[PDB]
Formats: structure tokens, sequence, C-alpha cells
């Protein structure tokens, strides 16, 4: 019949490979006195320093703030700022091995169309990888169909090289999700950590 | 490197694919005109021929159709067909308009990328990628490129931009939806335009 | 124009794979009391199932999409991995389902879900293989399941997740509102148990 040994799989392995490693589970646990799990999302490693892109909805009220790197190593994370106009919030883990970092493209823009990959910790399931497109953009935010749940905010959607594209943030209804813009997630982000809030 | 992507499909087509309103009045008011439903056309030539779903115009009092370039048109029904739940509309424009390629030669196959084309829930045009899940779905293609409320009546095409079929409606299923194929949509619209 | 362009499709994967993909009817004495779809393993006529679609059966009815039909005979099942195996008695040769042992599946790859839903007719449905397991305790309980965002139904459950080369990556499973989470059993499990069921 036929012989698919040596042909190659259709695949965005290339672009989890590269993004993945970036891409934390973050969990926001309060204070009987036990801590507990009130609710959870995830991040991005955005540089080596260890300051992490989330969405502020998913810190809101933490009494701590736990992040977890699919290598394995989890950290308590320090709240460096947020922001509600953006639903965008920074977080500073201190790590000592190197930390793994999101591609970053300064010069790639988002088109309609681009094939994308969300990746988050939806229902705490443990990184789930899901595929789509950029549906619209202006939205601003960028709309996708890639299929993102509770436990996606704060996390990637990368394009199939694994360049950040954006943060997503909100789920709509089938395959109606949205990002922040890497481009303005970045700019809020260098803001929060220098003044420690969005001087408007 | 080159990001993968199905942009080149969306410039060759989007631009033909319109945001459909169907304005009746109210009458538990005062009669004052009021969205009562909206979904997708696609401009099919020149002359300003759209077709639509006929669901998405049925009692209408004013349909406006809406181009991503900007223009507002209102429009005239030209006929429908229940059996295929398609309609064709017709809007006067000068300055030419945008048209969705079709190449009648193209045949659908299972598993060919499509991306849907329309407006749900009124959020502006999007864009949705899946694949053709089956056909002959009785002559409908079906597909697991989301649609939503706001579709009806928008283009089903392929990663060259092709028309492959107006979408309908969807079967919580998930990825279950269906359109008309585009060499039906042509065959019913010219018996309306015609007779 | 585009009249010599070649569309993006996975209808090689489909021609390779779908043939061999089953409507699986459970009947119970008066009727159609469920459906799922099933995977023709071998030429001998011996199909992959899940168990809950076959369990409590009077009379187990098996749809080639050929438009033949058989009743099947139980040879076995498993509880654990909700796995069981039919046997059909053909005078004519059956399609079988592509199986590569070498092919190690990757997060990213593209996949095609082949099955029933509703009971509609075959239907063919893409996403990506999400995830390959999971290290620690999670939602599923289980470590070996793969996760796929390829749109899943019921009447999908016990048919194949095949990647772009038509090569069995998995049989899904019952259906998880949640949008793109879908769960398969992984093929060099599922052929294992089979070989089990068939001998003892």
């Amino acid at each position: 019949q036929f012989d698919s040994t040596d042909e190659t799989p259709a695949s965005y392995n290339l672009a989890v490979r590269r993004a993945a490693p970036a891409v934390v589970n973050v969990y926001n646990r309060g204070l009987h006195n036990q801590l507990e799990i009130r609710t959870l999302g995830s991040g991005v490693i955005m540089d080596q320093r260890g300051y992490i892109i989330t969405n502020k909805h998913v810190i809101n009220d933490a009494d701590q703030i736990i992040v977890a790197l699919q290598d394995g190593r989890v950290f308590e994370a320090l709240l460096v700022g947020s922001d509600s106009l953006t639903d965008l919030a920074v977080l500073k883990i201190n790590a000592t091995g190197g930390l793994p970092t999101i591609p970053i493209n300064a010069r790639r823009v988002p088109h309609i169309g681009d094939v994308v990959l969300a990746i988050g910790n939806p229902y705490n399931l443990g990184q789930t990888i899901t595929q789509g497109i950029i549906s619209a953009t202006g939205r601003n935010f960028l709309q996708t169909d890639a299929s993102i749940n509770h436990g996606n905010s704060g996390g990637a959607l990368v394009n199939s090289l694994g360049e950040l594209m954006g943060i997503n943030t909100l789920s709509f209804p089938e395959g109606i999700g949205f990002a922040i813009p890497f481009q303005l997630a970045t700019k809020i982000m260098d803001k929060l950590i220098r003044d420690g809030r969005v001087i408007r």
C-alpha cells in the first residue's frame, strides 16, 4: 500500500520546544490557616531577570503567588505591579540557575490568518498546547480560535516559529478568545517595572 | 523564517464577505427600526448580487449590507430558497465591488483546510480555521472551522481563497458546522435571479 | 490565477486511514442504546473500540464506510483502559489502519480525529497533540493519555486519532463547558492491550 516510515508528520513541535518552556503555571493562594488555591492561570517569563507577565485578575487578592515552571522548579513570586485597564500584572521570581525565556521578535507583527498556538494550564490539566489562527486584530486585542479555557489566562499566544504574538486573556460561543498584543504587553511590563504602576 | 499563515486566502477573499443586518420594527414598543438579526453575505459578482442565508433576512423591513472597506448599502431581496436556506440580495454600487474568488473546477475534498469568514456576535469580521469534515451531508459540506451566531450566510474558502461554500448553521456539540457547497449555491443563485 | 495552486489539505491522511474507521452501534432488546466508533486493526477482522460503547450490548453492529454492515463478536474488554476488542467475519478483504510502530508522537503534531459524532456519518476533525502524558498527579487520574484539541463529541469514542500521514496515534476516549479538550489512549498501549485480549 504505502510506507510512511520516512515521511515527516506535519507539526508545530518546533514552536512548542522554543516557547513552552517559558510558560509557567500561576497559582493564587489564600490563607483555616492552610494555604489553598483560590484561582489559577498561566504566565510568561519575559527575560532572564525573572520578570513574568500574567493577567491581573489571576493574581487579585492573592495572599501568596506561586509560579511553577515546566522543568519542575517552583517559586514564590513577588507582585511587581498591575494594571486594571489592560488586565496585566508583572511578577518577579528569584531564580538561581538561569530561566527559560519566551522568544520575542520585535519586528514581527501578527497578521490575520497566521497560525497560532495557545499555551497555558486549562482546568489545571497541566501545560496544554492548542492551535488556531489570528481571527481578527484591533478588537486593542488580537482575537483567535485557538481553544482557550479557564486556566489559560496570562499564558502565551505564539506563532509557528514560537515568537510571542500575545498574552491570552479573555474567552468570549465557540472559538472566540482574545489576547493582548505583545507590543502592548511589553510596554505595560516596562512601565510596571520602572514606575510600579502605569502612568497615564 | 516565515510564520505559517493563511493570510493570503484572507486578503483574497475577506474583502468580498459582508456584514448583513436584518432590521425590523419593534412592534412591542413604538415600531422603531431595530436590529432583529444579523449574519454575513458573499458578494458574488460585479453587478452587486450577494448570497446570504434566508433565515438571516426573513421578514426584514430593511436589509443593510456593510463592506469591510467602509461602504454601507441598503439591499434588495431578489429571492430565496427555503430548501437550501439561501437568499440573494442586490446592492447598487458605483466605483467597483470586491468579489469572491471562485474556481468552478475545484473539487472540495474531505480534509482540505478551510477558513470560515463572517461576523459572529457582531464583533466585526472574523476568520476561523478548520477542515472540511465530511461532504454529501444531502449536499452540504460539514466543517469544524468555528461557526457562531453571526456567521450564517458567510464564506467557507480554502487556503487559496477559493469559495468552497456558504456557511449556514452549526449543530454542547463542538466543531460541527454546515455549509451549502459552492456549486449548488451558484446554481441556486442564478435560478433566483433569472426566474 | 489560483488554477494551478494546490489547496492545503490533509485529504491524504483521510484517504489512508478513514476507510478503516467504523461506526459501532450497541443495540439492546426491543434498538440502539448507544453508539461510537471503532478502528479495524488487522485483516482478520479484529477491531478496537471503547468498552463503555459496547457494555451491556445484546447485539453489536459494525458499519464500514464502504457500506458493508456486520454483526460483531465481543472478544474481550479492559475497564482500566476502557478498550474493547471486537471481531467481524468477512468474505471480502478489510481496510486496516496504518500503524507505524516506530513513530513517536510529538506535542504540536497535527492530528485528525475520525469517528461518527451524533451519528451524523463519519466525520474528520483537525487539531494538534496538546500533551503526551503527564508526569504528575492530575485530573485525568492517569499518566499516559494523549490530549488533543481536535474536536471530539459523543459518537467519537473508540475512533482513531491519526497524524498527517494517516498513522494511528491513539484511540479517542469518551467526550470531556470545556472547549478543545479531548483525550486518546496512545496507540502503543492500545496495540498491547488488544493483543492480550485476543490471545486470552
